[PDB]
């Protein structure tokens, strides 16, 4: 039917914390929202699941995702220096004071595995633990370890099939599936 607009659709369905966040993350790349609205989209989502991973267990978790790239590093290298933890290469999306280590979150349409072997690829850390989320449900981590229980997982899972539900029946679904990379 009718064809809806993107940045609206990212404006009605995130929290404004997370759209302002997300055009942080794009101005700090110099990317532009209004052209580059699928990404910004992504970006949303990311930042989205990132703060659920999070709250599915308040102060396990200490966020890196969302900060300024400066401000992201002096926590990154805080913690190191105070848990013993050895610095990662690129900046991870969390730390889990638990398990000691950095979390690398990935969101993806793409096949699970594929997508988790390239994250895995690019790392190159033997400690940081990657998780990826897919918008139909999938989910693979390494070591098939992930983390959180099947309650807490199921509901970030609900929440990505929400958005892609209010994508599609937007017409929005396809573009942004087939923005991907
Ligand atoms: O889920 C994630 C996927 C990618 C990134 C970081 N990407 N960084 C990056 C991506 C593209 C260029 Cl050209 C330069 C740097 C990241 O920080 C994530 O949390
Ligand atoms: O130009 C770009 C547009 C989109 C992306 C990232 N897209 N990520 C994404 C895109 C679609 C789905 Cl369904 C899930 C995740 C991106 O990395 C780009 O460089
Ligand atoms: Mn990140
Ligand atoms: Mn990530």
């Amino acid at each position: 039917g009718p064809l809806g607009s993107m940045e609206d659709f990212v404006r009605q369905c995130f929290n404004p914390m997370i759209v302002e966040l997300a055009e942080k993350t794009m101005k700090e790349y110099g990317e532009d929202l209004k052209i580059e609205t699928n990404k910004f989209a992504a970006i949303c989502t990311h930042l989205e699941v990132c703060f659920m991973y999070s709250d599915a267990s308040k102060h396990r978790f200490e966020i890196i995702e969302g900060r300024d790239r400066t401000m992201a590093w002096t926590v990154v290298n805080s913690i190191c220096n105070t848990t013993g933890a050895e610095k990662p290469k690129f900046l991870p999306d969390l730390y889990d004071y638990k398990e000691n280590r950095f979390i690398e979150i990935g969101v993806t349409r793409r096949e699970v595995h594929i997508y988790y072997l390239e994250k895995a690829n690019k790392i190159k850390s033997e400690k940081t633990h990657i998780h990826i989320f897919s918008f139909t449900g999938e989910e693979m981590a390494t070591k098939a370890d992930y983390t959180l229980d099947e309650e807490s997982r199921a509901r970030i899972k609900t929440r990505l099939f929400t958005i892609r539900q209010e994508m599609a029946s937007r017409g929005l679904w396809d573009s942004f599936r087939q923005s991907e990379r």
